[PDB]
């Protein structure tokens, strides 16, 4: 006896259906196909007794539009619950705030996002928290590096900007047996390519700014928790630290998430062809893309990546920094010379003076951010226009 | 001598690149990759002499965000210029307002969009303007129906909701020879499948609400003009009618247009599979989709449609109206029972009681909207969820 | 037995309370103190039978956020119902579209808003509608000018930009006995100063752009109807012409209307002091403000204006157009040299080359838009900064 | 030699002018009177050399709309610079994060905002930071409580919800002599009533949610710094914490700040009248408002408060908790029973079960939140509707 507005009972909706409809039904009051934007601070209570009977009191704590996005994200990432934040850094900082105390040790990937690296080194370390930056490419490095004071292992795959991979399943099995919390930043992957919670991760952190949005429109962060206990701690501390996502940002992201599968398919198809083109180019030294046959962690990429190998690639121009700068300054439209990634608009970044400018050169070269190192975020433009643009820039390099 | 931020001189961006970047450059003041939202009524003038030296005065006349979208839409549709409106109906009535006067004749497709039919019959006819509703499937019907008083031939392809095609190139040749304005409503097609301006149409009307948006988010209309003289007349009357698009709507549509190609490709692939499924179902009498062999105008569809056959399909359920209603009442999620189309969310409607209810039964049967006729807007959900839903709904009909 | 969330029975809330709370209760679903933004095209229906059971189908026809604003505006203006439009011109054009047909005569104030004047002359007159521009300052002029074909009398008070007044009560009594529709554009007045529906007007038209908004934020129009019959005709034709206000604009205006009383009180207090200052200035020829004792229609102003005499004033600089241009070019911040009015930001406009540039000089001088004629919209800045700015500009004139 | 669009050199705009125009000029590109909304994550760079030549790179670090609001807030509060945050709690925790380390001591008012109390006690205390809660009504309590480890003295005036005053000038003198940072939360005051930076405070924290917004529309926080050195530390850590305000929130707050003076004047006039009414009501035990003679700190209120005594008042209903609850349950419209304050909409709350429920009864009585204690946020409705509502509610207590 299923009528209009009901799902078929005992059917799990397929992946793409969840991206379109996840966590959202038509507005009960009006039938509005999209959830209305609760651009609203406070919620009126029926009485003192029925406090929070309608589930809302204050937008810093929870907001109906934000909760809709959180339900969708929790379904897509395969988690118990999600908390949405003003930014990805807010999401990351909340993890470090909640699960680390003075005396605690934290293993972080040495090729973590520059922001995650700095907020560990230049802030949370002042609370006598020891962050140790190690190579996550070999899971035994993680297992051997775990101390009695280790509370959190913070993986990132692919890594910003070197695109190093971490065996999330193998690291998760090590963290389970050692009773350590495994947090994974899968911003570069998206849940369409890799869901760390499916591979035994305790917590996933997303910069929704990048691919979730994918339109260079909004800042956003998400923490997706494997358990209620972890979710409740994140939720409690988000309310205290006042870094929740806004209703308007949640509305934008609810809209953009709908097309993430078709966007990432197109970006990844463009990225494959661009990586192949760059790998044949006589003025390109190295190309890094998980999808080209020369990728050093090809076997882990093939085990861990579903559907695609992503929109992110990196390469090095022959002739060091000078050639890198010449190319960068001569990369024409439709390319954009700027920070960020994961957008419909193709972006070319130089991580040395943009994103990892606060890292010492000796340290930048140690991790793999080399002299002429270019990070590329592939958009959904015609791939021939993108290759034309790179070919011109490389000719001028 | 071309640096970053410049297009290569003498090169034209390819189709998908125009959807991403068309009519938009980074903000000259800040470098903002997206153009800022000019949520702003009035513009300060440097002096009385330098009035409109910066190109803006009042947002009813023109707004920078709206102009950015208009430049993109003009590039995508292949027109001299575009004017953006609050709705597709606003765009349509501005055409009727500008180009028709008492004693003038207007030929309109008899299977026009319901609202277009009504704004003609129930409003503009009171100004002694003669609207004649004819079958556009045979171009010689148009040639033979044109009078000395005929100012506008108003085609729609595919037609709402019967999906009849009009030979835009043949009708354009007739209209040029008789020196009549050929206006084409290509809302159902999108410029990704068919650009009427490329086929000799003088004006294109779009409901940007449908596919341009494709997220059920905003109302909008566009008029794309072949010439400066037509564009200037539409621009002038828009300022008078006060039916310009808002900056916020234009920003939304600037974002959603970027993914129109990948959305329409996905919707069209789903539609092909759904049309094939319905064509073999014993409770389905007829299926209308330009991409299946049973389509009456397959020759014109193959000549006129680029890339895809679109996200719109129709079918007739056996057992007439009662069966149609029983089916509609039992169409489960992820289907939405509502008006509108072209969205990521799959939509199903019975045009007899929703959109074409003001047309008496005798005439709605005469045009092609039969008793059990269903209009289907295919979204980007997993096609197996959409087919399973239609299959269950059909079991109750 | 009144609980929290209920009004006291048999109590009419006072004026300022209606500006804050009019047409809006907490969201039934969540208790959200502000109504959520229905940024949404279409509404899902329960079944074919319960079509429109939740009151919404398509946002071009009606939207929940727009309906909330319409309820507030109808209460504030003292009307049966209100329809909100994309712009004030859209509201005006819809009145002319609905209530005028070929052969019909329409009496308009010769000092009507430039846009209203042009849309009558340069558009609707092509439908063989006769617009006669007469002096509305004497109500007997209106009574004597009424022909057998007169369907609409279109008053404006105060007039843009000359601030001439029309006796709305006297014109209403003439229109009732002659069976003619009385439409009043009270944009310049606001319902806080003058409600034409209270003075027997059949229809009020508002540019909500000006004072309703009062922040230079949004474009908007409102038609407030005295009867259901008139409201239903406006509503029907708004849906056909697709010129409805957007949910986002309605949300902005719901927010800004809350402070209209305190804004207009402050603007009017500043305007009184500025008008007094200008009336004493040795380089100012004439000052027009309904609140200064020299105002030619002082007696009608005192009868017709409640609370205030408005934020709009006008003056003429001695030395003709050259002195007018010198002053205009030397008016410093916090003044803004631009079009529009009614905003928190003080605006100075020259109607000759800004707003009435399409009117012949001989015609501009005939109506009272003289050589050195300045229109002033007074904001809520410190009046001493505004006077300082004018005094400097006048010194340079 | 000053033309239109320029401030007169050597003149400072007066108070109300700064609220309207502060930190904002017409858009240099278009002349847009309001600054456009930079709904935009990343900013394109001209070259590698000219990195940040246009002042922006990534919206987590800085955004043009947010910077415009920060310049306005810095001017209004009389600070070197301001940083804007997602919430007031984000602003508060950024102060604690930046200026406290393990072994450091922090003096906080014992009648602080509930959330501020909890973020100290239940989070930052885990970093071995000693928070001591003392009575700020006597400045010698602060002087005697300061240790060699004291880095921050965190005052709040008026205090939430008891409306106790702190002598900001006296506490500032003590803090300067002991070289301790004086941070003042003046959310309840607004800069229209009290600017702590003028009284020697090193940092001001604002919940812009409350009075800056005043429309129950947006969440927001501001940190206004006395010096560049303090500002740079707050700016740096905001980028790390990822708790910056969104461009859309900043646009809303840029608009609402314009009317703060006229809003607060109206709210304060209503509050005075409500406080006087409650002070004579037989069912009211105590009334707390700085503007009535019974206010314990009337001497400090007259010295410290400019223009008004604010929109916040408190009272104790006779018959303890039961009576308080019966009253709250029967407070009619236009009152709203909810959390938050400072809005156009009058708000009433029992802080025992809403805001200060996590504080055990023994301590909440010790600080001043008595059994029948009611916090009242007075809006801009007609005062007779607000008094009639309180009168009815009191009849049921
Ligand atoms: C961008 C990014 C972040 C930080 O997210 P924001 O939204 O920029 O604060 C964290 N991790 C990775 C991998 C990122 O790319
Ligand atoms: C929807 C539609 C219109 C009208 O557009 P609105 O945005 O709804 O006003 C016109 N033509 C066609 C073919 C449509 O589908
Ligand atoms: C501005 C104005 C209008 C037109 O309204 P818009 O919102 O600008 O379309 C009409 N009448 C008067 C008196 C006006 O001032
Ligand atoms: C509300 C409030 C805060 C916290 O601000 P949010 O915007 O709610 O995070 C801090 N201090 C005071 C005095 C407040 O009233």
């Amino acid at each position: 006896g299923v009528k209009a507005g009901d799902w078929l009972p005992g059917f799990t909706p397929r992946e793409e259906t969840v991206y379109v409809h996840g966590g959202v039904e038509p507005d009960p009051l009006t039938g509005a196909i999209l959830p209305p934007i609760y651009q609203n601070t406070t919620f009126v209570q029926e009485s003192v007794e029925n406090y929070l009977s309608k589930g809302f009191s204050y937008s810093r704590t929870s907001n109906p539009t934000v909760l809709s996005l959180e339900k969708k994200i929790a379904e897509i990432e395969g988690g118990f619950g999600a908390c949405c934040f003003a930014t990805g850094m807010a999401a990351t900082v909340t993890i470090f705030s909640a699960f680390l105390a003075p005396g605690d040790h934290c293993l972080v990937t040495n090729c973590s996002y520059g922001g995650t690296n700095r907020c560990a080194r230049l802030h949370f370390s002042k609370y006598n928290i020891d962050f140790e930056f190690i190579d996550f490419r070999d899971p035994t490095n993680v297992e051997k590096a775990i101390r009695p004071q280790t509370k959190v292992v913070f993986s990132e795959s692919p890594c910003n900007p070197t695109l190093y991979l971490a065996d999330i399943e193998a690291i998760s099995q090590i963290c389970k047996e050692k009773k350590v919390l495994h947090v994974c930043d899968s911003t570069f992957a998206t849940p369409y390519m890799m869901r760390p919670l499916d591979l035994g991760a305790d917590i996933v952190v997303q910069s929704t700014t990048k691919y979730y949005d994918g339109h260079n429109c909004t800042l956003g962060g998400a923490v997706i928790s494997s358990t209620k206990e972890i979710h409740d701690k994140v939720f409690f501390l988000r309310n205290v630290m006042g870094n929740i996502m806004s209703a308007q940002t949640a509305f934008y992201t609810l809209l953009t998430l709908k097309t993430l599968p078709i966007r990432v398919e197109k970006q990844s198809a463009n990225a494959q062809k661009i990586a192949e083109f760059l790998s044949k180019h006589h003025k390109v030294e190295h190309v890094i893309y998980p999808g080209i046959p020369s990728f050093p962690q090809k076997e882990l990429a093939l085990k861990q990546h579903k559907n695609v190998h992503g929109g992110m690639l990196a390469f090095e121009v022959k002739g060091g920094t000078e050639a890198g700068i010449r190319m960068m300054n001569h990369v024409p439209r439709p390319w954009s010379l700027c920070e960020s990634l994961g957008a419909c608009e193709s972006i070319i970044t130089c991580p040395a003076v943009f994103t990892h400018a606060n890292m010492l050169r000796e340290d930048r070269l140690k991790v793999g951010i080399t002299d002429g190192f270019i990070r590329v975020s592939v958009g959904i433009e015609d791939v021939n226009d993108l290759i034309d643009g790179l070919d011109y820039a490389l000719s001028k390099a």
